[PDB]
């Protein structure tokens, strides 16, 4: 045991390490989505760094997770960060319908989570769960099912002039 | 009653008292350590400081819990604070181990105040003692932690070079 | 083929993607030296903050090759990220080791890219990886380098003190 | 032989004449762009600035050419700066595709001077090529790219509507 540990249930630290991987997982989708939109065939800019500034707050809500596992003294444990499941994501409303999928899988791994640490009685990590994630995500959503919303409105995918005034006045 | 209360049980109201002369008792504690590493013969002012700090930080963390009482409208009821368990501290990694007890015993208090909480279903205990004790304890576990484990890389307890070197380096 | 694509061989592409892959790997592999020396029972903050710092920066050349295939009229194929080669790294010393080792491989990599680069005539490619890798991998390896001799002068492994003194005095 | 001259091939002084040449070839088309989107029945005025201002760009270039024959010692000779291929451009998408295939032709021209370059082994001249061309001529063709990709989703040629929302969005 950890000079540190206490009132750690060794199955929070391990889901800890799951979550871990799976916001880095979030991550490198998101920037495979930026890589799309970057391409001189998409070539829709601000969607591209809509994506890459995604990618960047994923990223971070992992390093979050490191040090909160060391901080409880759990062990760190790193997985093969697996590759995103396309390497094209096809337009604006196709991306943005699987990114809303992906956020929903994470909002998903947290509230399991957090319903893992209510039953360990671990109120130390049902409040960092809460303070720093839960609400996070549920702002994501709203703004990826607005997103959706007018992007359907637009005539996406059919209509390409709906794209281009999405990209120039939906992402600042 | 009084006419402020609501939803807070006697136990919440007894807990809380018992919670508030446990925080002076970790203060006094760490009023001895400060008092013993001032000693012209142990003579290390930043371990001193180090833990004078922790005595005001203790103390209003106490102050916290009576405005806590009145303001549910439980009645605070002193006890006597209990003298420390050693005038004599030996050495900084002693004392450091001595506080990791006694932090991890204050944790513990705080975990039971919040079973209780989650027991008795007082959700503004609950988010109480969540948002301004639960983490600021964790954190102070992993700074002593740090500590200790450097103090040990460094030779102690009978290596007067290396307590005379974490004091100048490891404590501002 | 893309409209943009001009003098950007079929090869060179595959290796723009394959160096990519090799950054995100490096630079999850410096994170996880950051959650090593973070540990309560390592507790090495400022060697972790270098760590972290290399982690930033190797992910970021990973962001630039990225933005080069897509201006090439390439395209970026992402493939998984292998999980580091160990889950613990020793000690201060055992770790810059693995680091010097790991900066090799990659300098290699991209001089690998650069022989290509010339055989292929891209001048283009020739001069990204002279600009904007070429000279950071050699300063980061003599920095790496330096470390490894004091490390050893001081008197690592064994020497603990030595160890100490290095995180205070050599990595702000 | 200028008694400044050094490893300058004289093949390389010719082909420098021959770039210079083709730098202002392009310059003067690109103010036919200019001066065609300027005309009260074509009225695409920020257009018409994208193209004033590369044409600005493109005899900037020029310039630089003069002044490094002078410096290795070479000696400028001028040729007609022939007229450019059409006296009107249709539309922003015709004119895009006209640009695109201009930078690809100017591109060739300075990859075919750096291959001879290395050839008859002159590093100043590789230097000069690669730190002040080649990456903003890929930078400037990357751009011209997602404009004709952009207007192709707006439904140009035959789309009006599409093409006043690029004047008014995609340039400055
Ligand atoms: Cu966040
Ligand atoms: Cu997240
Ligand atoms: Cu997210
Ligand atoms: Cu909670
Ligand atoms: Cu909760
Ligand atoms: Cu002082
Ligand atoms: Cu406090
Ligand atoms: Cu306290
Ligand atoms: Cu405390
Ligand atoms: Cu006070
Ligand atoms: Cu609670
Ligand atoms: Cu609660
Ligand atoms: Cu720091
Ligand atoms: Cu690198
Ligand atoms: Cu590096
Ligand atoms: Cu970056
Ligand atoms: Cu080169
Ligand atoms: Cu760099
Ligand atoms: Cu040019
Ligand atoms: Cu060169
Ligand atoms: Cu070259
Ligand atoms: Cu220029
Ligand atoms: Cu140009």
């Amino acid at each position: 045991v950890s000079q540190v540990r206490q009132n750690y249930h060794s199955d929070c630290e391990a889901a800890v390490n799951r979550m871990l991987n799976l916001e880095l997982y979030a991550s490198y989708t998101y920037s495979s989505m930026y890589a799309f939109f970057d391409r001189d065939d998409v070539a829709l800019h601000n969607v591209a760094e809509f994506f890459k500034e995604h990618s960047h707050e994923e990223r971070e809500h992992a390093e979050k997770f490191m040090k909160y596992q060391n901080k409880r003294g759990g062990r760190v444990v790193l997985q093969d960060i697996k590759k995103p499941e396309r390497d094209e994501w096809g337009n604006t409303l196709e991306a943005m319908q699987a990114a809303l999928q992906l956020e929903k899988t994470v909002n998903q791994a947290l509230l399991d989570l957090h319903k893992l640490a209510t039953d360990k009685v671990d109120p130390h990590l049902c409040d960092f769960l809460e303070s720093e994630y839960l609400e996070e995500q549920v702002k994501d959503i709203k703004r990826i099912g607005d997103f959706i919303t007018n992007l359907k409105r637009l005539g996406l995918p059919e209509n390409g002039m709906g794209e281009y005034l999405f990209d120039k006045h939906s992402v600042k």
